[PDB]
């Protein structure tokens, strides 16, 4: 696995995208919406894929439920993670959402969601009900619930947006002024000490109290508070750099020696060939970690009373706070 995640552009592999998922230096695919038709399809797609890189790749999609759930037909919907906390049961939910979640991903032969959603309040209007909570202990409670979930049916796990994008509220990026964000922080640092965060998604925030850069591409908060001071051993991804420091290929070198393990390039595929063309080959071995640990179909998934339960659950959670 190399460094860099990128995507493609709709149901199908194009020969062009054969020829890039070639490339050592691709780590990971990226999905989205575009790129689902059917669950059929869907499986189609990720095992051509896993057969045009030839060697281990992720795969990966932005599937967090509520505002935020890439697939939707033919897919349990997942409610907002704001919703768990709201019911009466809300621990015993928010680890339904999680497993429920993670294994219709992987019987669809995708290898992770980046998720869960750690940071704090509804304000930052990007955020909103993607949040679980609004206060330490709810945050930390519901998502620890939703990551055991993933956790169970083995898929690896993706805090985002460290060190906390919760408190944003016109420039090309967006800034949280706060001379403290500890509490924010405080709750990142509760899941990595837990050990149960394989990856880090940093936020494209600046936090001028604490350094210049957005914490996507700061040496600072990547590498001193993340690593040094928290001591996260899992995988630093960096934000997407399609979007100072020049093109392509010196924005994802700034990325990597800022502490970014890997790199994402989404919805520009001629900054990600350009990338491919001109970054000397580096291998992210440690990347492997995120592969999905378990196997298996839907059919056979939905012989779980598990699944039973926690696809009718869902639905009627969804109702309950519609
Ligand atoms: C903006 C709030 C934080 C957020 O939603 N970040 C998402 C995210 N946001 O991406 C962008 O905002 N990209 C962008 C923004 C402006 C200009 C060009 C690209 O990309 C990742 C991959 O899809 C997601 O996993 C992240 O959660």
């Amino acid at each position: 696995m190399g460094p860099l995640w990128l995507d493609v552009a709709g149901y199908e592999l194009s020969a062009e995208d054969r020829a890039i998922l070639a490339h050592p230096t691709v780590g990971g695919v990226i999905l989205f919406g575009r790129n689902y038709h059917d669950n059929q399809q869907l499986l189609a797609l990720n095992k051509a894929i896993r057969q045009a890189a030839a060697r281990p790749i992720l795969i990966g999609v932005d599937q967090e439920g509520g505002r935020v759930q890439r697939f939707r037909e033919g897919f349990s919907r997942i409610p907002p993670a704001q919703y768990y906390a709201r019911a009466e049961n809300g621990v015993e939910l928010a680890e339904q959402g999680g497993w429920l979640m993670a294994a219709e991903l992987i019987a669809h032969d995708v290898d992770l969601s980046f998720a869960p959603v750690l940071d704090m309040g509804f304000a930052c209007k990007a955020i909103g009900n993607r949040a679980f909570g609004e206060d330490v202990q709810t945050v930390l409670k519901h998502s620890s619930a939703f990551l055991r979930g993933m956790k169970a049916v083995g898929m690896a796990t993706t805090g985002k947006h460290f060190p906390g994008h919760g408190a944003v509220i016109h420039l090309e990026t967006p800034y949280d002024e706060r001379e403290t964000i500890a509490q924010d922080m405080a709750i990142f640092r509760a899941q990595i000490e837990a050990g149960v965060l394989d990856a880090m998604m940093p936020a494209h925030v600046v936090y001028p109290h604490y350094d210049a850069q957005p914490a996507s591409g700061s040496s600072y908060w990547l590498k001193q508070v993340l690593r040094e001071e928290l001591g996260f051993k899992g995988i630093v991804f960096s934000d997407d750099l399609s979007m100072v420091m020049g093109g392509p290929v010196e924005r994802s070198h700034q990325a990597l020696v800022a502490g970014c393990d890997m790199i994402l390039i989404c919805n520009k595929r001629e900054a990600a060939v350009e990338v491919l063309d001109n970054l000397p080959i580096m291998e992210v071995p440690q990347a492997e970690a995120l592969l999905k640990k378990q196997q298996f179909s839907y059919s056979e998934l939905k012989r779980l009373e598990r699944w039973q339960q926690a696809s009718a659950n869902m639905q009627r959670l969804i109702e309950q706070f519609s």
